């Protein structure tokens, strides 16, 4: 029920769902979550991939979203982040809502966390967890990957424009010294790297 308010008023949260601004806002909200991990001093690389299947991945080398079950809540902290709107201040719509809104408006979302020597994943359909967050391997790395398929029920157009993403990612690179920002478009075999060390 945590995501019901977003399913009911997608436009209020993400912006215009027709003109493509709301659609690209979905990527920017996930990137903003990775930028916060960089501002916290924990992340210095963010990779945005537009996939052949038209889904988008955002991967960071941050701490990784915490995976521990808060008995209070009964589920992994990550599931709380993905299925409950935060309480802080917040293309039209709201700026800084983060991944909960993106989850709600995605037909599918796949979460991978690299944390505490372990690889954890969870899948959502339209914001509903399909199974509890689970361990699937070991890793020496840390960070978070969010891959999402924006809902064809919510957005009249679902094809990401590599130029709109590239232009905003260059602004963010300039605004965030020391963060290596990579954009990959597998549809056209493009890679851009923006690295402003300052
Ligand atoms: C979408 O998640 C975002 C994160 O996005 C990314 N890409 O990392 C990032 O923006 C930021 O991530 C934080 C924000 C706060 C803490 C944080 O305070 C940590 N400190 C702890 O000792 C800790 C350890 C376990 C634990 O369950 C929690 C609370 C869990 C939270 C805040 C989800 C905190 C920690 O390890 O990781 C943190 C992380 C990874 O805030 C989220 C979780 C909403």
């Amino acid at each position: 029920r945590g995501l019901d308010a977003v399913r009911k008023r997608p436009g209020m949260y993400i912006g215009d769902t027709d003109d493509g601004t709301g659609l690209h806002h979905m990527v920017f909200e996930v990137v903003d979550n990775a930028i916060d991990e960089a501002l916290a001093g924990h992340c210095d690389e963010i990779i945005v991939t537009i996939h052949e299947d038209e889904s988008v991945s955002v991967s960071d080398n941050g701490r990784g979203i915490p995976t521990d079950i808060h008995p209070e809540e009964g589920v992994s902290a990550a599931e709380v982040i993905l299925t409950i709107l935060h309480a802080g201040g917040k293309s039209g719509g709201l700026h800084g809502v983060g991944v909960s809104v993106v989850n709600a408006l995605s037909s599918k979302l796949h979460l991978t966390i690299y944390r505490a020597g372990q690889i954890h994943e969870q899948e959502y359909h339209h914001g509903d967890p399909q199974y509890p967050l689970r361990v699937i391997g070991e890793t020496d790395n840390t960070g978070t990957t969010v891959r999402f398929w924006p809902s064809a029920e919510t957005f009249s157009q679902t094809i990401f424009n590599v130029e709109i993403l590239a232009r905003r990612l260059r602004e963010l690179s300039f605004l965030n010294a020391g963060v290596r920002i990579v954009l990959r478009d597998e549809r056209i075999n493009l890679e851009h790297v923006y690295d402003y060390e300052g």
